[PDB]
C-alpha cells in the first residue's frame, strides 16, 4: 500500500466526453493529464474503478494516477474503491480539482479541509474522510449559486486559461516534491506562485 505522506496516488478531478474536456471544472483533468505525459505514465482504462488510470516510476517511486469517468459528482465511486484496493490512505492521495474561491492563475496546495462547494470532492470527503492532499486549481467565481454551474461548465476565455495553465506547469514542476513526501516545501512553493 502506501507508505506515509509520500504521494502515492494523484486523482485528477471532471467530467468524461469531449463536451467537457475544455471546461473549468476539468481543471484535475488537465494537471494529471500533463502529469501524465511529463513522467510517460500510461492512462488507460481502468473499467474495474469507472476510470482511467495509470502506475509509473516518477523520480524513483511508484505512482498511480486516476482520472473518474463517473461524473463529477460520482466522483468517489471511482476514488474510494480504488484507493481502498491498492491500500492508499488519505494521507498519500493527492487530488487535483478546480476551485471557485480562487482566482485564474493562482494555485494553492492544501491538505484536509471540506469541500468548499465541489461536488466531486462532496462525493468522496464522506468515505475516506478529509486527510488528503489537494491541488486547488483557480478558475474564478461567477458571482451567484444559480450561476456555478454555467461557469464551472464553462470554457475559461483565452486570458484566463493562459493564467491557469501557467499555474499548472508550476505545480508539475514540484510533484517530485510531493512523492518524495516533502508536503510542506512543496505547499511553501505550490503557493508562492505569481503569474507575473
Amino acid at each position: 500500500g502506501s507508505h506515509m505522506s509520500n504521494i502515492s496516488l494523484i486523482v485528477g478531478l471532471g467530467n468524461p466526453g469531449s463536451e467537457y474536456a475544455q471546461t473549468r471544472h476539468n481543471a484535475g483533468f488537465w494537471f494529471v493529464e500533463q502529469l501524465a505525459d511529463k513522467y510517460g505514465i500510461t492512462l488507460k482504462n481502468d473499467p474495474k474503478f469507472h476510470g482511467i488510470s495509470g502506475r509509473g516510476n516518477i523520480e524513483g517511486h511508484d505512482v498511480r494516477l486516476l482520472l473518474p469517468m463517473t461524473y463529477m459528482n460520482r466522483s468517489g465511486q471511482s476514488v474510494v474503491p480504488f484507493s481502498k484496493f491498492y491500500q492508499i490512505a488519505p494521507e498519500a492521495i493527492l487530488i487535483a480539482h478546480d476551485e471557485l474561491d480562487m482566482n485564474p492563475g493562482v494555485i494553492r496546495l492544501k491538505t484536509g479541509g471540506g469541500h468548499g462547494g465541489h461536488n466531486g470532492l462532496r462525493d468522496i470527503v464522506p468515505h475516506i474522510g478529509p486527510n488528503f492532499h489537494r491541488l486547488r486549481i483557480g478558475i474564478g467565481h461567477p458571482g451567484s449559486k444559480e450561476r456555478v454551474s454555467g461557469h464551472v461548465l464553462g470554457k475559461a476565455p483565452s486570458n484566463e486559461q493562459s493564467l491557469m495553465d501557467g499555474a499548472i506547469d508550476h505545480a508539475l514542476s514540484k510533484v517530485k516534491l510531493l512523492v518524495q513526501g516533502q508536503v510542506p516545501q512543496a505547499m511553501n512553493q505550490i503557493n508562492a506562485y505569481k503569474p507575473a
